[PDB]
C-alpha cells in the first residue's frame, strides 16, 4: 500500500511561502515549492487546514468546509494544487477537523439562535446547573472551562478547544452525513486522504460526568475527553461510507492515544484508519498531571524515548502500522528541545533524523526540519498562539501556579510558534518567504539556516534527509522489517535492529553530547556490515564495536 512506503512532508500553508506579497504564506506559493519537496523526495503532502476559518486557531476553527480563507486563495486554487501535486506523481491529504467548527460557521451561528432552530443538535447543549454554573468540571485544553454560556437560550455550549471552537454533536446523524458529504466532496476532486484532527475527541461520554478531583485545579482534562464510548462506532461507519469508496490514506491525530487505542485504530481488520499520531514520545517532558499540563517542563530522557518508542515499534510490529514524526505545527524544534541547535546542530538533526527513519512506520517530516530550522528567541508578546495568552492568564496571572519567569521559559521550549515562524529559503530579507511583511517575523537566525546554504552545503541535513528518504525507498528492509531495542539501558546511545528475510538493518545513535561506546550484542559479533548513512566524515563498517563522537549516528545492513 503506497501509505506504507510514503513519506510525507507536512506544510503549514500560512508560513511555507508568500507568492502574493501579502505576508500570508498561499496556495499559488505551495505550488512554486512543489518542486523543492519532490527534489527533497517527499511522495505525500499533508496540509495543515486551508478552508475558511476567523483563524482564532489558525485554520483548526472552520466556518466553511467547502471554500478556502481568501488568504490562501479560492478553490480554484486548491485544485489546482491537487492538479499540481498528482501531475508531479505525489498525493495530498488534507487535514480533516471535525470535532468541532468556528462558532461563525453558519450551522452554529444558527443553532444558537434557538432551541427550535434546525442546527440546535448539531452542537452540544445543556442547561446550567441551579446555581447557574457548568453543567459539569470540564476544562478546555486552551485552558479555562470546557463550557461557554450562551444568555439567548440559557445553555452552556460545549468546546474542548477554544470558545471559538464549539464541539459538533456526533450522536447526531445529521451531522455525521454533513462530515461525509465534506470528506466526499473534496475526494471527488481529487484528494488522496484525511488527516483527521483530534480524531479522538469525537465521541462523548453523553451523561458528562464530572471528574473526581485534589483540589489542585477547578477545570480538569482527563480521560472523558478521549476515546469515547462511540470512537470506534463512527470511526468503522466513516469507513463504510466513505474512506472504503476510495484509494485513500488515512491518519489520525489520536489525542488520548495509548499503544491498545492504536491498534484498534490501525488493525486492517478493523476497517478503520491506516495509522495515527500518538502524544506518547511528546510526553516524556512534562509532569504526567500538573496544573501546568505540558508547561512543566522535565529535561530530554532519553531512557524515556526509548521505552516509549520501543512500546509503540513493538506493539504495532505485526498488527496495525505506526507514524515516526519529532515535529508538526503543535511542537517545537526537536533539536532545540531536546538537543543542541548550536555547534552541534547539523550533527544532532541528523541524528534524531536517523533514529526516527530507522524505525517501522511512515515517517512525517515537518517543513524545515530537513534543514534543521531551530527555536526562536523571540520575546513572549511576539507570540501569537491563544494557547500562549489564555495559558500565561490562567497559570500565571490568575491562578499563580506558575511564576512569570517559570513560563517564559516554558514557551521558550514548548510553545508552537516555534514552528509556525515562516519557513527559511534563503538569506535575503524575511529568509526570501515573503518580499512584504510577514505575519509573525522570521526566526533571527535564518541567515545560517535556509533552504539555499543548504542545497550549496553537500555536508547539509537537507542531503542527509534525501538520502534516507532513497535509502528507505531502495532497502525494503526500512519499510517491512520487524524491530528489536539493543543495549537497553544505555543512558546515551539508542540502538536498534531490523530483520527481514535474512537481512539486518543496525541502527546505533549517540543521543548526547559526550563520547559514548557501542558494543553489538554477542549474536550480532560475527555480522558483515556496509554503511548506509552516517552524519561523521570517515566510515565505517565494522560495526561491533563503534566508539561514538557527540551526537554521531550509523545506519548498516547485513552482507
Ligand atoms: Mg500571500
Amino acid at each position: 500500500e503506497w501509505w506504507k512506503e510514503a513519506v510525507v512532508y507536512q506544510i503549514y500553508p500560512r508560513s511555507f511561502y508568500d507568492a502574493n506579497g501579502d505576508g500570508f504564506g498561499d496556495l499559488q506559493g505551495v505550488i512554486q515549492k512543489l518542486d523543492y519537496i519532490k527534489n527533497l523526495g517527499a511522495d505525500v503532502i499533508w496540509l495543515s487546514p486551508v478552508f475558511d476559518s476567523p483563524q482564532d486557531d489558525n485554520g483548526y476553527d472552520i466556518s466553511d468546509y467547502k471554500n478556502m480563507y481568501e488568504k490562501f486563495g479560492t478553490n480554484e486554487d486548491m485544485f489546482q494544487l491537487i492538479d499540481e501535486v498528482h501531475k508531479r506523481g505525489m498525493k495530498i491529504v488534507m487535514d480533516l477537523v471535525v470535532n468541532h467548527t468556528s462558532d461563525e460557521h453558519a450551522w452554529f451561528a444558527e443553532s444558537r439562535k434557538s432551541k427550535d432552530n434546525p442546527y440546535r443538535d448539531y452542537y452540544l447543549w445543556k442547561d446550567p446547573k441551579p446555581d447557574g454554573s457548568e453543567p459539569n468540571n470540564w476544562g478546555s485544553i486552551f485552558s479555562g472551562s470546557a463550557w461557554t454560556y450562551d444568555e439567548g437560550t440559557g445553555q452552556y455550549y460545549l468546546h474542548y478547544f477554544s470558545k471559538k471552537q464549539p464541539d459538533l454533536n456526533w450522536e447526531n446523524e445529521a451531522v455525521r452525513r454533513e462530515v461525509y458529504d465534506v470528506m466526499r466532496f473534496w475526494m471527488d476532486r481529487g484528494v488522496d486522504g484525511w488527516r483527521m484532527d483530534s480524531i479522538g475527541s469525537i465521541s462523548k461520554y453523553t451523561d458528562f460526568p464530572d471528574y473526581e478531583t485534589d483540589h489542585s485545579r477547578s477545570y480538569i482534562v482527563g480521560r472523558y475527553h478521549s476515546n469515547g464510548p462511540r470512537l470506534h462506532e463512527f470511526i468503522q461507519e466513516m469507513n463504510r461510507e466513505v474512506l472504503s469508496h476510495y484509494d485513500c490514506m488515512t491518519v489520525g491525530e489520536a489525542n488520548g492515544s495509548d499503544i491498545e487505542e492504536a491498534k484498534k485504530y490501525t488493525d486492517a481488520s478493523r476497517q478503520e484508519l491506516n495509522m495515527i499520531f500518538t502524544f506518547e514520545h511528546m510526553d516524556i517532558d512534562k509532569e504526567q498531571n500538573s496544573p501546568n499540563g505540558k508547561w512543566q517542563i522535565k529535561p530530554f530522557d532519553l531512557i524515556a524515548l526509548k521505552k516509549t518508542m520501543t512500546r509503540w515499534q513493538t506493539g504495532l510490529m505485526n498488527v496495525g502500522w505506526n507514524t515516526l514524526y519529532f515535529e508538526n505545527h503543535d511542537q517545537p524544534r526537536v533539536i532545540s528541545r531536546w538537543g543542541n541547535d548550536r555547534k552541534l546542530r547539523k550533527e544532532c538533526a541528523k541524528a534524531f533524523a536517523t533514529v526516527l527513519h530507522g524505525m517501522k512506520g511512515t515517517p512525517f517530516i515537518y517543513q524545515g526540519e530537513e534543514i534543521g530550522m531551530v527555536n526562536s528567541d523571540m520575546p513572549l508578546e511576539m507570540y501569537d498562539d491563544l494557547e500562549i495568552k489564555n495559558a500565561y492568564r490562567e497559570l500565571v496571572v490568575e491562578n499563580k501556579t506558575m511564576s512569570e519567569k517559570e513560563f517564559v521559559k516554558a514557551v521558550m521550549i514548548k510553545g508552537r510558534d516555534h514552528a509556525r515562524t515562516p519557513m527559511q529559503w534563503d538569506a535575503g530579507k524575511h529568509a526570501g518567504f515573503t518580499a512584504g511583511d510577514p505575519w509573525i517575523p522570521v526566526n533571527s537566525r535564518y541567515q545560517d539556516i535556509n533552504v539555499k546554504e543548504s542545497l550549496e552545503d553537500q555536508d547539509s541535513i537537507f542531503f542527509y534527509y534525501q538520502k534516507l528518504i532513497q535509502l528507505r525507498k531502495q532497502y525494503k528492509i526500512m519499510i517491512y522489517g520487524d524491530y528489536q531495542l539493543l543495549q537497553e539501558n544505555d543512558p546515551q546511545v539508542f540502538s536498534y535492529l531490523r530483520e527481514y528475510r535474512g537481512e539486518k538493518l543496525l541502527v546505533v545513535v549517540n543521543l548526547s553530547e559526550e563520547k559514548a561506546l557501542f558494543e553489538a550484542p554477542p549474536e550480532l559479533i560475527h555480522e558483515r556490515w556496509k554503511v548506509l548513512i552516517s552524519n561523521y566524515p570517515q566510515e565505517r563498517a565494522d560495526l561491533k564495536s563503534i566508539s561514538l563522537k557527540p551526537y554521531e549516528a550509523v545506519m548498516g545492513i547485513s552482507i
